[PDB]
């Protein structure tokens, strides 16, 4: 599976920007999760200590009745806002079909992901 996660994070751009040995500790670390239609991968509201990275399928994205934001697909990225600062989760992530996500928790993602510009300028 390493090299696979390997492969895969080098195609990602946010990702293949970084050097191959953090990308290596990444694919080490990762914990690869699976979730069917309609399921929550996140609830807003709730505390969160890890960062998701979409490697098959779909997810919708809503906020406080809960109103639509967006859809996010493979390559896509989600969760670093309870990342950064307070560990809240400011919106709900729903898978929208089988989805695979790459989480990589708190202490690796504030050594090897937090100071990437594109996570830590992200605006939406
Ligand atoms: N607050 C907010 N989060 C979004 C939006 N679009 C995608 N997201 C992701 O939804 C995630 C919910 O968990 P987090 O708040 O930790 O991080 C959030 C983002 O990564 C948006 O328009 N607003």
């Amino acid at each position: 599976k390493h090299t696979e996660y390997m492969e895969f994070l080098k195609s990602v751009p946010t990702f293949q920007s970084l050097p191959e040995e953090i990308l290596s500790k990444l694919a080490d670390v990762l914990e690869e999760t699976h979730y069917e239609n309609g399921e929550y991968i996140i609830r807003q509201g709730a505390r969160g200590d890890t960062f998701f990275i979409i490697s098959k399928g779909t997810v919708n994205v809503t906020r406080e009745d809960p109103v639509f934001l967006r859809t996010l697909g493979k390559g896509d990225w989600f969760g670093e806002k309870a990342l950064q600062g307070e560990d809240v989760r400011t919106a709900n992530v729903i898978a929208a079909e089988a989805v695979t996500c790459l989480v990589i928790d708190r202490d690796s993602f504030k050594h090897l992901i937090g100071g990437l510009d594109d996570v830590s300028n992200k605006a939406y």
